[PDB]
DNA sequence: CCGACGGCGCATCAGC
DNA sequence: GCTGATGCGCC
DNA sequence: GTCGG
């Protein structure tokens, strides 16, 4: 919160940026500057000063002098006002429409909330459930919360195999007070990079949390990721939980601690990491980490028994779930 | 100046 | 049906 | 939009 009216503005210029514009450098860009800004121990006195940062350059100290100045940006004061640009910005944030399909929609008037219920007929099955739970997905969910989650979705794991393991990764595992919504890592070692020793592994499991209405709809489904919907169950007479997002991953059992890096995030964390990967020579992704040949083709995965290993071969300090929140 | 910017799963589509 | 391009999503 | 080469 330190400084978190220039971190607000940037981040306000990126989504621009992604939704409006489609400029998802520019995109990055922004977020990356609003990341390092975010965690620089100093109220920031001039765009001097935020320009000594990596990742903040001309174009933003410029902005920043503009903001501290003043209190605003007219770059964003004006695209508040553009109604294309602000009908964009809103259909956007509805799960399933991106930027391409909400320029398409309001190409076609349809730019509102009450829009977009009376067309329902011209959404994907994706759309139709980002728009049926939009209000509750704009929610937190509080650690507490995330219990009671991580309690079903471990117990009923529990309750298909007892040889899967759960892990609820994400900002819940960096220690987080509060969660966008509830990723897990699933793994099963009947599963492994070297067979597929048993079909319909996240099935059965997706299917397990439908029967115990934990799970109430889906967004996507496939062999490895599951996209949906979860809901807390209330007690006699309270007032609904709202209904949540569900991410589940299931990951090779022998990859595991690449997964758990990816899948515990955050995302910028993972840009920044897996960017400084490449200037050490490695490229690392959700299953493995693999060294960059002379002709920058990537070589046979590198052994790692850790998430520190990881960590070692592109010379990082290990840096613990709670100091990743980029 | 210029090229690179992290890496990949699932849904939808056009072309064959 | 398949493949590759694209869109949207995940951290 | 920013950065290293
Ligand atoms: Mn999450
Ligand atoms: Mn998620
Ligand atoms: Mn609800
Ligand atoms: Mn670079
Ligand atoms: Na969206």
């Amino acid at each position: 919160t330190l400084n978190g009216g220039i971190t607000d503005m940037l981040t306000e210029l990126a989504n621009f940026e992604k939704n409006v514009s489609q400029a998802i450098h520019k995109y990055n860009a922004y977020r990356k500057a609003a990341s390092v800004i975010a965690k620089y121990p100093h109220k920031i006195k001039s765009g001097a000063e935020a320009k000594k940062l990596p990742g903040v350059g001309t174009k933003i100290a410029e902005k920043i002098d503009e903001f501290l100045a003043t209190g605003k940006l007219r770059k964003l004061e004006k695209i508040r006002q553009d109604d294309t640009s602000s009908s964009i910005n809103f259909l956007t944030r509805v799960s399933g429409i991106g930027p391409s399909a909400a320029r398409k929609f309001v190409d076609e008037g349809i730019k509102t909330l009450e829009d977009l219920r009376k067309n329902e007929d011209k959404l994907n099955h994706h759309q139709r459930i980002g728009l049926k739970y939009f209000g509750d997905f704009e929610k937190r969910i509080p650690r507490e919360e995330m219990l009671q989650m991580q309690d079903i979705v471990l117990n009923e794991v529990k309750k298909v195999d007892s040889e899967y393991i759960a892990t609820v990764c994400g900002s819940f595992r960096r220690g987080a007070e509060s969660s966008g919504d509830m990723d897990v890592l699933l793994t099963h070692p009947s599963f492994t990079s070297e067979s597929t020793k048993q079909p319909k592994l996240l099935h059965q499991v997706v299917e397990q949390l439908q029967k115990v209405h934990f799970i109430t709809d889906t967004l996507s489904k496939g062999e490895t990721k599951f996209m949906g919907v979860c809901q807390l169950p209330s007690k006699n007479d309270e007032k609904e939980y709202p209904h949540r997002r569900i991410d589940i991953r299931l990951i090779p059992k022998d990859q595991y601690y690449c997964g758990v890096l990816y899948f515990t995030g955050s995302d910028i964390f993972n840009k920044n990491m897996r960017a400084h990967a490449l200037e050490k020579g490695f490229t690392i992704n959700e299953y493995t980490i693999r060294p960059l040949g002379v002709t920058g083709v990537a070589g046979e995965p590198l052994p790692v028994d850790s998430e520190k290993d990881i960590f070692d071969y592109i010379q990082w300090k290990y840096r613990e779930p709670k100091d990743r929140s980029e």
